[PDB]
């Protein structure tokens, strides 16, 4: 049907199920960096886009839904991020409720460690038996995971004790709960690898045998993909669809500042490094960020090293304490904590007043939200503090398109770079088959 | 025709130039772990083998050359490691001199940060002008590198100020130095591991810039222990590949049976990083076998102490007692005295003046000692064995689990090489057909 080589790549049922032309998804990016504009542009070009709900209010998310639906008037598929946080399980439930009320039938579920009541409610709500014997699934889930045991949890049906409970509470009907037993929690697993693939594929096959699901759950890959070569490698290793992230932040459509994008355009492969994440600061979770020309990585790492050794804010020696206040924060510890009193819940403050360790993290965490805010806002002339999440994939992309019309991010459109990546990926793949069988 | 699928992989001129059937090399492994016997077995099977000269005497290396040549009597190609050390600059020069004096026309050049006088001497010596105006290159170099700027240095001709100097000193003739201007430093770059596709563009850029007659190929090494890994490398544009870890666990490898017994049981997750002896101070790290072994933690500890204190005395008596009793089984004083016997007066002199260097020198004993423990079959305590190894071996082990190849005593370096390349070829063709169908 006039479909290009790029469109032939990856699993056919994946493309059919989501009514898309490419086995390709743009991954969520928090605080709307994966913007309404981006999701709309991706949907209209026949690929999968997810809106970045991370760290936005329910009211704001609902506003995003309305805008996207209004612009998508040919039944184009699109998705919403559902980002798990250990501390705020009610935000997730409220997000699901918003999704159910507003027609959201596709989510990217990420950072989950296992299956939650909210996910089960979403998966099972609306389930009905078709006359032809099949299960009518209203609400689809693409689970983004890095760990086999989380993948496995998603390849299994909704756990029975959660269903039983939700039926008791009249959240699900017995019929919905019965139907939920014979389908997996996720329709697709996006394996995020920022060598794991064959293990996940073997795990998938085992789970298909074990449960005898009617429809195969596909396994895709994301992480490190910014070039035709990287994408080709992912498909060789068994990816049945692929996802990108870093390259999409550096486009016209991305919901971040022009200054951020200017920085991102100049990134090379070596220009990123690891730094702690705000929302998982204590645990020691780390994420990749832009390094070249920026102080944030060193500074964020420093604050973790101080949390690590001392047990309170007072314990910090006055010379570094003066460093943090004057250079990092441009604010005193006291000033920060008082600002935090305004923002946070009384319960959280109370918890900090009793615990000097928690009070410390709480104050350092301000740096992360502050620097994120600085980045999103175009304003600061000092770019030195900008927290910018980014992997080497972008660096690779930049080198790929060096000296091209695509070099300037103002000519980079999320749907077009997506298309070109997939078409060139396809050509590269075919070209190699020519080479080795010649 | 009559070439297997495995032999078709990679760049054809790479295979032609080195008169081999596979675009495949076994990497050097120090102290003769890449043994004469291994290099011979690889050469006879139409692949590239490099002898592990690292940490051996010039006399020992010269003896290795003789043994290898005698067994290779059909003009089979083989190579020698040239391992750069910042502080043994004369060993390199003497190694080059030995290579020139003997039949060595191929080296694997590794750990170089840029181009040195010794490398230029090697490259430029044999040079002759061909009748057609082209440069006849006698002495070939495969540069193993991780950094773009080092690769670039190798993709460039011998730097002019080094040539000019060597001519002045009558090490090179003006003719040799002239010819050297129009050929690159290396014939091949083995990129040691997203860097892959980047390096290829850099190569192309350098080809355009200098218009070399022969293309410099770009290959890949690191993490390759299975058909999948090897298939991925070629798909990503590798024009040849090199392996290391999988070869240490073969009959031919020059290390102890007990080391190989440990290696046979390795899984992907059973390795970690530890500092390297020869580049201890700089903070260079290398991958080693971890599971069941104390060496990694202990080697790391010693670096943390070098990092922090500025002398041996400064170490608190409780950790000082740990190191002496458990790590070394010897006192600091006993070690230093042993070192006086071994090392050059010049090195002792430097330690006597500098307490920082004296410390490293003493900690470095641990590395040479544990390396020796591994090479020798003897110690029943395997706990201190320094064994270099990456996850590639773990992957290989899982690949051959429950097969005749499971026992390392049935693992031959040439045969696992062949099998890897043949299966790599089959995997690529079968999957590319599937994926583009
Ligand atoms: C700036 C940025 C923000 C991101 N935010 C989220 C997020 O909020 N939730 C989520 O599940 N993934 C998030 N991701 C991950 C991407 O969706 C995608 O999975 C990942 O970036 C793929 O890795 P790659 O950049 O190497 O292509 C984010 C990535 C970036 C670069
Ligand atoms: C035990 C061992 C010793 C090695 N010794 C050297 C060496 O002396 N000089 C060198 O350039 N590379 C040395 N290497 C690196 C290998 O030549 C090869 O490049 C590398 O192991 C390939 O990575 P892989 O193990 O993932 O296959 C050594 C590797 C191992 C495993």
């Amino acid at each position: 049907p006039q479909k290009t080589a790029g469109m032939r790549l990856g699993n056919e049922d994946f493309k059919k199920d989501y009514n898309i032309q490419y086995a390709y998804m743009t991954g969520s990016m928090y605080r709307g960096i994966a913007s309404e504009q981006m999701v709309i542009k991706a949907a209209k070009a026949g690929m999968l886009g997810f809106f970045g709900t991370g760290g936005l209010s329910i009211e704001r998310i609902g506003q995003a839904i309305g805008t996207i639906r209004s612009a998508l008037r040919q039944g184009e598929t699109f998705g919403m991020n559902l980002l798990h946080h250990m501390m705020s399980p009610d935000k997730e439930v409220r997000m699901i409720d918003l999704y159910l009320k507003n027609g959201i039938h596709l989510i990217e579920a990420s950072a989950f460690m296992g299956i939650t009541p909210a996910l089960v409610i979403y998966r099972a709500k609306g389930l009905s038996r078709n006359h032809d014997g099949s299960v009518s699934v209203q609400n689809k889930i693409i689970a983004k995971v890095s760990r086999p045991e989380v993948a496995e949890a998603f390849l299994n049906p909704a756990p029975a004790h959660v269903l039983e409970r939700l039926v008791s509470d009249n959240r699900l009907t017995a019929g919905e709960a019965a139907l939920a037993k014979e389908i997996p929690m996720a329709d697709d697993i996006c394996v995020e690898a920022d060598t794991l693939m064959p293990a996940m594929i073997r795990l998938r096959d085992r789970m298909m045998e074990k449960h005898g699901y009617a429809k195969k759950v596909r396994i895709g890959a994301a992480g490190g993909i910014g070039t035709p070569e990287a994408a080709a490698a992912a498909f060789l290793l068994g990816a049945e669809f692929i996802g990108t992230g870093s390259i999409n932040q550096c486009t016209v459509e991305a919901g971040t500042s022009d200054s951020v994008k200017d920085l991102l355009q100049e990134a090379n492969v070596q220009d990123t490094s690891y730094a702690p994440a705000g929302d998982m600061f204590e645990a020691g979770a780390r994420v990749q960020v832009l390094k070249k020309g920026l102080f944030f990585p060193a500074r964020a790492n420093k604050l973790f090293d101080l949390y690590r050794q001392y047990n309170s804010l007072d314990e910090i020696d006055e010379k570094t304490k003066t460093l943090i206040e004057e250079k990092y924060f441009q604010r005193s510890f006291e000033e920060v904590y008082e600002q935090l009193k305004r923002d946070k819940s009384p319960e959280q403050i109370a918890k900090a007043e009793q615990n000097p360790k928690h009070k410390m993290a709480m104050v350092f965490k301000w740096y992360f939200s502050h620097t994120t805010r600085l980045a999103l806002e175009g304003k600061s002339e000092s770019k030195i503090d900008y927290q910018i999440h980014c992997g080497p994939a972008l660096g690779a992309f930049n080198q790929w398109v060096k000296g091209t019309p695509l070099e300037n991010w103002r000519n980079r459109h999320v749907d077009l770079i997506g298309k070109q990546l997939m078409e060139e990926t396809a050509g590269l793949l075919a070209q190699r088959l020519v080479s080795i069988t010649g």
